[PDB]
């Protein structure tokens, strides 16, 4: 069989290599204390991950009788999801904090399986005399359009300014590339909230392990997912806040990482200043919940982008003190929506 030449540019080739890298996945599983030998990448199954959540639920039930002890229930979760702790006795999941930690860990592992199941070779490919370059194939598996922007791009500078003004003044994240994300299947559903104004291009820092899944399914509100503002999709107006979630891998000397810029239909905003991990939707009449931080990218420096005939607000100024929320429980703002349809992936950034 002939292997057709790759039609991807260096940047997009590098990207597609990283986000499907089996070494990158194993690294992530190792960073989560998971036994990579007892749980090989090719062994990951939706069934196993489900059995894991079942164990987490029954354990959650025992945290809220004559049932099963926490020490005993925990021991079963580690039987289904093999952990690596230098061959010592694993920790008992006896706290709500540790409980959600394992849920978050399984959710990430769930997106690792999604990428694996996605790469599955179908019969259609096996009955063709010519195959695409491995990278083209992977790129096509995402069913998502990635157009690399340049310096001469209109929205490039807006994004670059947005990045440098809301990033950490010292540990500056270096912009390398910007991709225009056209996830096909996100426009149709996003046209629902086309009558809904108040749009803002917000940050979403993600670890490299779920980048493929996000490019394939978009930002999702998974079961067992949570946080300080409940069960929704988390965003940030400050790059620095999102970057704290960007877990990247080494590359010779640099620390590669990826961030998303999403067009969020905020509509009527319900402002809170206190953690509320029970939220599953905004209060009646509201379309989004916003955790106002002690600071906010100077609203007077906001600019607007024209995306698909829509005016989208894009912050451009440094964080300024917000006295009205000076004693808030959030240092930085956390934007929330509680239905996936309100988010539209717009740009993918590669930072160093
Ligand atoms: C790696 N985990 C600790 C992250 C997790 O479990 N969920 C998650 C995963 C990615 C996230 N990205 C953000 O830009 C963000 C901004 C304000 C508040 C939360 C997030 C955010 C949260």
């Amino acid at each position: 069989k002939r292997v057709q030449p790759c039609s991807l540019d260096p940047a997009t080739q590098k990207l597609i290599t990283n986000i499907f890298s089996k070494e990158m996945f194993k690294n992530t599983m190792a960073l989560m204390d998971l036994d990579v030998k007892k749980m090989p990448l090719g062994k990951l199954s939706k069934q196993q991950i489900a059995r894991g959540f079942e164990a987490l639920e029954a354990l959650e039930e025992a945290l809220k009788d004559g049932g099963q002890s926490l020490e005993e229930l925990s021991s079963h979760f580690y039987t289904v999801i093999p952990h690596n702790f230098g061959h010592s006795q694993p920790p008992p999941i006896n706290s709500p904090e540790l409980l959600q930690a394992k849920k978050d860990m399984l959710l990430v592992l769930a997106d690792i399986e999604l990428a694996q199941a996605l790469q599955a070779v179908s019969e259609q490919e096996k009955t063709v005399e010519e195959v695409p370059h491995p990278l083209d194939r992977d790129y096509q598996l995402l069913k998502c359009q990635l157009q690399l922007l340049d310096s001469g791009a209109p929205e490039y500078k807006v994004i670059q300014t947005y990045l440098e003004q809301t990033g950490s003044n010292h540990r500056c994240p270096t912009l390398q590339h910007i991709w225009k994300v056209n996830q096909e299947g996100e426009e149709d559903r996003f046209q629902a909230h086309s009558k809904l104004g108040n749009r803002k291009l917000l940050w979403h820092g993600t670890n490299m392990a779920v980048v493929a899944a996000i490019l394939t399914s978009g930002l999702r509100i998974m079961p067992h997912s949570g946080g300080r503002v409940g069960k929704g999709i988390y965003f940030a107006s400050e790059n620095s806040k999102s970057a704290g979630y960007v877990i990247g891998m080494k590359c010779g000397a640099h620390h590669v990482g990826y961030m998303f810029l999403g067009e969020v239909a905020l509509g009527r905003e319900h402002h809170i200043n206190t953690d509320n991990p029970s939220l599953k939707s905004p209060p009646p009449g509201f379309d989004s919940v916003i955790a106002r931080g002690h600071t906010e990218p100077d609203p007077t420096q906001d600019t607007e982008l024209e995306l698909d005939g829509q005016q989208v607000v894009v912050p451009q100024g440094q964080p300024v003190p917000c006295p009205e929320f000076s004693s808030s429980t959030f240092s930085q703002s956390e934007y929330l929506i509680y239905q996936e349809s309100q988010c539209r992936l717009r740009y993918l950034l590669e930072v160093h």
